[PDB]
């Protein structure tokens, strides 16, 4: 019923106890999967679930809808997260009053990323600057109905702080009435240990929750280490580095890892485990499995948004909630100023010949197997074509191809060629008339605002990237598909709003960029013929968006 | 359930002319496959049919999953059953013991059917029980059963039966009507003014029972052929030339498919005859695109199987005529056309007879040689002269366009994929020396079995291997052949049982049945995929030099 | 529950002189402990006491414990509790929450302790937070909950708390109850002349709430002496008389004391004290044999006679018991002066030479003085010592000794007794890795080994529980009265070396008595090895001959 109560008795018993975190799926067919999948993992034996809160909202009345769903009615007991400064006091005590309503007994008191307008910063001025605000405001108008979690970071944090300025913060927090804390993943064990200590020497005696997230993929086992900033042990990396692009042995190894960092927290003494399972059951399974802790599988390996869109699982899932990582100076120091198209097409062509790492709907660092189409790319983005991602036909490569190659050994790989891309209104319908003439050639567009347009007639699932393996079915880990793309869509436009608000309320940068969010479409285009490598490029090359320069 | 009786059923379809049917299930071969099925009942229920028909497994193995599935359907789900049950293939314990189990599942329709003498006859139980003919079944229902259940029998437009004679047939049928039948239901056609001309020699005869006319749905060209070429059933020309252009898209094969049994449905309705009986093969679609066309209404990952080869947690996996019977023909029949083999050379002769499209069919055979085994026909008839007597097979492709006269099939505009594969029997003696061959290699996944032994095999995990794929645009990729354990062995047993349902149309001493018997009961089954699709050869080259001994030897 | 307060349930008593009795348990050390203590406190409620206590562990981490007691005996088993807490040990927030627990499990009973102050007074939050006494606990359950809870306080009849001025200490009791408590529950005594000539002490000062005597009833001859001599709590000479002619069958023990317990019970009564609280130590049978003796009442004795750390590890009644304080007794002063102040390994190791001489009486990890079984095998032990091996615990090999041995022998006669040589010690992690060697190669040695913060070593595969003394007696099954085992190895582990931590905290901060204790116990490795083979006495000390610590004189920095 509390979790500090489940925690203590975890403390004396040294029982198996442990939790799963599960975050809102994207999709209302990952939704219905989601709950069983929660049905069938609640057999592990946790002590309670957690629901993830989306930052901002619009999945906030998804949010509660689930935490009803799990504990009114699956009879699962949940602790739901909450955030403050990203909303208001009203939707606050919103979702507070559906907690209560649900059965939950359990918040999880966070205080989400400010807003980069700080304009419209109402939550701050409605007295939700920071965490502690909203341990501060549960307590007091539901008083100890709630028990109450709160973030710890045994790695530090994104603000600009100093070990020991953070944990007077994380101390005023608890003191506000924080029954326990659970920490951001980790995968440095000795760091961790070494962080408890000097929280208790700080004086917080409240249970400490390990994050530990199990490894599902390579892909987005780096992905998210790196998006939290987190340092993973060089023998991890070295054990990982053989198979790293077949993800049932990463898998296999990551058990491994991970159980073992496990045991030796469970050594120290700090006895219970707080699993992000990212809405999978396997890797999570397979650790219990290793620490002997144990009294469906079609989705176990997502591929961020371009997996299959009806898993849990989809989505890219380096954060708890949509938008640009670092400080609004940050942002402007990494991407500067733009006033006009060819600066943003600068930009793109700087990432694309690897001088920057990350752009606004960039993943991860430009991929080796856009080598041999890095200079088609750049023409498309000198002409005003913004590419946000592609990828080569591949017809047949080994599995083993040190670029193209992924699973385990002896296959062969295949990959349709394809290009994202925002593109302006004014030559959108040329676009348009030049795919539609192209019959092997699917296309998806939309705007912001507007209806979804393509040629796909029956619009099902379409493989852009599949392998076949000795002895097995055909794995098809990359699909474009109309809900993936939709889903991609809105978080595509909100990073380029997101984006233009790190610039000033009048100017040039802010404008120019809601401008393009406000009447670009985001096009994607598949090659059906993955013989062909080049008529994509072939099919967009007299096309150029005129007036580069224009400054508004 | 209710007292409900089909008699009174289709009498009233004939007064109302509303719209009336029913759907034929069979029971499924895996266990996952009858999980599925039940889902497909409840979900096709709500199509509105007055009831559904469940089949019954030639000789009683899968009798228990019959009357399993009555008692889930009837009992549990609410769905008004029409249980099938034969008699000569059992005995009167059986039979009995399935009446009181549909009884007990609140079942009130019997379809009393005769089911296929054994061929030894020596073990002839049920005609030493008085269960030589349906009519034999029916007498005994009324007899234990009073007027509980009422009872439909088998009609047969072309012939059919165990002879086509004619007027004797319509005799018989009066016969086992007589005996108290309510309905007859006729077997599947496709030629409707053949059975419009058969309905009035029924009625001229004095058989006045409504007749419930068995409609087939296209769900595919090769099942529809396979099935039609088994009942020796006419396909008008008009339907084989239309089909023609797409033959090898079954997506556009079933559209055509639609319209043609629609079409034949209408004449049926006009004709007077009010109820459809369709035989939906456990699938859904092309039953529901028929009764879309008709304006009769208020999961298609598996929609398009292919024998033995599709996915085995299908409804409809499996090949799939004569209702789990074994081998067609009279034991003279068979004799004719396979011969009196005295030895292994015999045996092989055959085969390769097959190969050469010099016989249509093997005792193994669901059809004539593909053309896709020309380019590969040496090397196969090489195997079956050293005595690797091989039952199927396939050559490699390494993306053929999806137009390829020979390799091709589905839509247009796409690749196909085949890893070369190969079946085949082989001797006890020269196994050991393949399998050490095969384990050598290590892109190779090989399936073993005796008739009576485990299972060896070099698949770790041994879920689905998918042998055929083809990448069409706007898709995912699409895997019609696929090698699997449950499969694999649901196959082993089949192919055993025809070996000897083979071994058993020779006589008891005979040369022929001794040989027959000790092969099936020694030799191995042995399936061999190269998961490299880039070649051709290496299977052929493997299993080059081995020889079984003695091909010659008389027992 | 039911606003049902003691004071009034003590007033009843006194009045009308019905049976008016009440238990007091303490949280089990074992989970399954803590199942069967559950199935005892349901037992012993149908012998009709008015309530039961549950104990607080000092310090927490079985604070949990206490509170889930209090909540499945209060709220699911029907049976009325009254919860001890203490302050000093915690702080603001532990209190609140505790008594929080036992509002909601509906608890109005409690009783208001200070328990043990903290060895290091730097880091003392309670006192801080306003926690120094007794009477503060007493003022913040009235300032929080007011009347919802009653409040009892302990008296201390022969002075045995802090100080023993008891003057002082009655001046003290008087702020306590002033407070608002209403009721007192003294510490356990066997002097009932003494108990009474202090109620009307009690009574002089002014203070008037009733009170109610602490009876512990005499389970064990060990346990008997042990917590008598730890409480500091004169035992009559007629008692000690009467129990010397057998005091090794414990059977015998226990029903000369029903008498002597019964005896004193009724002197107690008919000096007008009518409430009787019972010290069960979680033991039913002691307690039953009084009230069957004082005509009070209206297998699962198989746990009946514990021994410490020994016994079975499953009953209620395991662990060392002889305090409250799961800590050394003493101010820091007298520990010091005592134990002396250890600059390095070689102090120690004379310290416990002394203590194996009988020059001293006590050392940090001693029950008891040392045992006359330790007579024949007292050189060799002594010789571990010297060489740093720092022995805790240990017994001789014995092969059937008649059960009437002076030294050996133990419970009923025309019996035999045996025993398994063990040795239980500290020794550092430089020499530990050759200790293990040494046992591994004598494949009839069983060995537990453990650090403070690490995992437990052994080369027992199952790990189930080993007999390392046992007894044959007529018309009985094998009496095994101790036992090995996983669980109570490292039950102890964890005592033993928070015993070496509270030592260490006896000396100032950065003193080389304190750092060198500390070293030790975040270092040394804590070994029991069992030598299977009983026929032999020698063949531990042998497998441990020319093993010595080095840098026994050095003095850290
Ligand atoms: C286990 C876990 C679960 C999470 N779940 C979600 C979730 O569901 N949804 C979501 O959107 N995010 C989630 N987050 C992310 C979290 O919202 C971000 O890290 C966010 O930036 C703030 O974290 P916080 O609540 O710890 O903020 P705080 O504890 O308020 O800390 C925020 C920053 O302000 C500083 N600070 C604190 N107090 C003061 C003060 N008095 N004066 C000045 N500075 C101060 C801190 O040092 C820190 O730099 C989660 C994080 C963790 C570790
Ligand atoms: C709608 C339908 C459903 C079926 N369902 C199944 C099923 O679920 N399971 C299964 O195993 N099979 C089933 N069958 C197949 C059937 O069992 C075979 O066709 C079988 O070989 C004949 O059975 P019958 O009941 O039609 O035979 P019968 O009507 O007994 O005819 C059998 C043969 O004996 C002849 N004959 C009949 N009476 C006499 C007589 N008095 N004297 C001499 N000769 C006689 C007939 O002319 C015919 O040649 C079904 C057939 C149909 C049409
Ligand atoms: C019946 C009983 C039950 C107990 N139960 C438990 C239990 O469950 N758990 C546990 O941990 N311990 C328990 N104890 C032990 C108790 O916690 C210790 O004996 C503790 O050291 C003193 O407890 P107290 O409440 O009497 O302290 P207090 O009455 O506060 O006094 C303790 C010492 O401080 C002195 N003192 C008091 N007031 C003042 C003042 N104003 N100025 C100066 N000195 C002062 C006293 O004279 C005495 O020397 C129990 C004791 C008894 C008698
Ligand atoms: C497409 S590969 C990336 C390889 C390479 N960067 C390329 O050129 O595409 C990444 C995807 O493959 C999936 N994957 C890797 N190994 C797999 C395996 N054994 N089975 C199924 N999916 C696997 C991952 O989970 C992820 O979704
Ligand atoms: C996650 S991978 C997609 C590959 C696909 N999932 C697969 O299975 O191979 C992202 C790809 O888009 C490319 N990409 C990233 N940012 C891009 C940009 N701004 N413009 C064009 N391509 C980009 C990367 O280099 C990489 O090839
Ligand atoms: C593998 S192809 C035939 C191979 C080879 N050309 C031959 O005929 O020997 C036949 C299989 O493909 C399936 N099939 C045909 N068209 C299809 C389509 N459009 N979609 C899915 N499966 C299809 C059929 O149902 C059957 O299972
Ligand atoms: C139903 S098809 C199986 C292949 C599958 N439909 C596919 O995807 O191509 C049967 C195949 O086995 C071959 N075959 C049939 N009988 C054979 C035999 N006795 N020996 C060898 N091959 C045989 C046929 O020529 C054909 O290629
Ligand atoms: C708890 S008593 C008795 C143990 C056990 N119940 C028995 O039957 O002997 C512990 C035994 O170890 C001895 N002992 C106590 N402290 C010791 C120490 N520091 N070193 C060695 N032996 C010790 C005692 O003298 C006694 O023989
Ligand atoms: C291990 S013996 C040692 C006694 C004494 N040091 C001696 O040997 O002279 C003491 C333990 O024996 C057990 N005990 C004594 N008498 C007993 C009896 N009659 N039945 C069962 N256990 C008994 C109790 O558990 C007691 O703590
Ligand atoms: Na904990």
């Amino acid at each position: 019923m509390h979790i500090r109560d489940m925690l203590a008795e975890a403390e004396r018993t040294g029982e198996p106890s442990f939790s799963f975190e599960y975050f809102p799926p994207k999709t209302a067919q990952g939704v219905q999967n989601l709950y069983d999948r929660m049905e069938r993992m609640y057999n592990y034996g946790p002590k309670f679930i957690d629901i993830t809160w989306g930052a901002g909202g619009r999945v906030a009345e998804l949010t509660c809808e689930m935490v009803v769903q799990a504990q009114a009615y699956l009879g699962l007991e949940t602790c739901m997260h909450l955030t403050c400064t990203d909303m208001g006091v009203e939707r606050i005590n919103d979702a507070l009053r559906k907690a209560y309503k649900a059965g939950c007994t359990n918040i999880l008191a966070l205080r989400g990323d400010p807003p980069r307008d700080k304009e419209k910063w109402e939550a701050a001025k409605d007295g939700f600057r920071y965490a502690k605000d909203l341990v501060a405001h549960i307590r007091k108008e539901y008083g100890d109905h709630f028990d109450i979690g709160v973030a710890g970071y045994p790695e530090g944090c994104d603000d600009n702080k100093d070990e020991d300025l953070l944990l007077d913060h994380l101390k005023e927090k608890v003191d506000m009435g924080a029954g326990f804390i659970v920490t951001q993943m980790f995968y440095d064990v000795d760091n961790f240990l070494r962080w408890v200590k000097k929280v208790r020497e700080r004086g917080i005696s409240v249970p400490i929750v390990p994050g530990i997230m199990p490894i599902a993929t390579y892909a987005s086992f780096l992905r998210r280490a790196n998006h939290m900033k987190c340092k993973i042990p060089e023998e991890w990396m070295a054990k990982l580095e053989p198979v790293k692009n077949d993800d049932v042995a990463v898998r296999e190894i990551g058990k491994t890892l991970v159980a073992d960092m496990c045991r030796k927290i469970l050594d120290a003494g700090i006895r219970h485990l707080h699993f992000y399972t990212m809405n999978l059951a396997q890797a999570t399974r397979m650790v219990l499995e290793e620490l002997n802790w144990l009294p469906q599988d079609w989705d176990e390996f997502p591929n961020g948004r371009w997996g299959d869109s009806r898993s849990p699982a989809f989505g890219e899932l380096d954060a708890y909630g949509v938008g640009l990582t670092g400080s609004n100076e940050q942002n402007r120091e990494r991407w500067g100023e733009p006033k006009c198209i060819r600066d943003i097409a600068n930009l793109f062509i700087r990432y694309l010949r690897k001088e920057i790492d990350y752009l606004p709907w960039s993943e991860a660092p430009v991929a080796d197997e856009a080598d041999l189409i890095k200079d088609e790319l750049i023409d498309l983005n000198r002409r005003g074509l913004i590419t946000v991602n592609s990828q080569p036909a591949v017809n047949g490569a080994k599995s083993n191809h040190p670029v193209h190659g992924w699973g385990p050994s002896n296959g062969y790989v295949y990959q349709k060629a394809y290009l994202e891309f925002f593109v302006s209104p004014e030559l959108y319908p040329e676009i348009k008339r030049r795919i539609e003439s192209h019959p092997d050639l699917t296309y998806h567009a939309v705007t912001k605002s507007g209806n979804l347009e393509t040629n796909a007639q029956s619009d099902g699932p379409n493989a852009v990237t599949w392998g076949v393996f000795p002895g097995k079915e055909i794995v098809q880990p990359t699909i474009v598909e109309r809900i993936s793309f939709l889903a991609w869509k809105d978080e595509a436009y909100h990073l380029g709003m997101e984006w233009a608000r790190c610039y000033d309320a009048g100017s040039p940068s802010r404008v120019l960029l809601e401008e393009m969010m406000n009447t670009w479409w985001l096009v994607n285009i598949v090659n059906n013929d993955f013989h062909q490598g080049n008529t994509l490029f072939e099919i967009l090359k007299g096309l150029e968006v005129t007036d580069l320069d224009k400054v508004p």
